[PDB]
């Protein structure tokens, strides 16, 4: 494992550290957004509560194609605000329903310590 918890106050600054490979280490789900939203890095954690396949969704928009349930203002509204604001460090829970079992998770987004990139990091509750 890599032990870095969940919500940690200065996770950017730790996962600056990681490549694709460690970031496969952590125990919770970890998305690395640019600030359109396209996925940069996708964790093997975040494949496991979701289904995705990783290696498949690099590239592809969390919130055009990935994750259509997430396009709302509690979700992807909050994240465009963070983007425009260059600012974001917030946690809610949420419900993933789109092509799977409705899944309840606690999500944590925070804007990376580089300039133009986001993190969602996912767990279960
Ligand atoms: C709603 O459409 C949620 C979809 C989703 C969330 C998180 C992922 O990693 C993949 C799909």
């Amino acid at each position: 494992m890599e032990h870095v918890a969940f919500g940690s106050e200065d996770i950017e600054n730790t996962l600056a550290k990681m490549d694709d490979g460690q970031l496969d280490g952590l125990a919770f789900g970890a998305i690395q957004l640019d600030g359109d939203g396209n996925i940069l890095q996708y964790n093997a954690a975040e494949g496991d509560i979701t289904g995705r396949d990783p290696k498949q969704v690099i590239g592809k928009n969390f919130f055009k194609d990935v994750a259509p349930c997430t396009d709302s203002p509690e979700f992807y509204g909050k994240f465009k605000e963070g983007v425009a604001s260059g600012n974001l460090n917030t946690m809610f829970e949420y419900t993933f329903d789109y092509q799977m079992t409705p899944t309840k998770v606690k999500v944590h987004m925070k804007k990376a310590l580089s300039g133009d990139s986001y993190w969602v990091f996912v767990k279960r509750v």
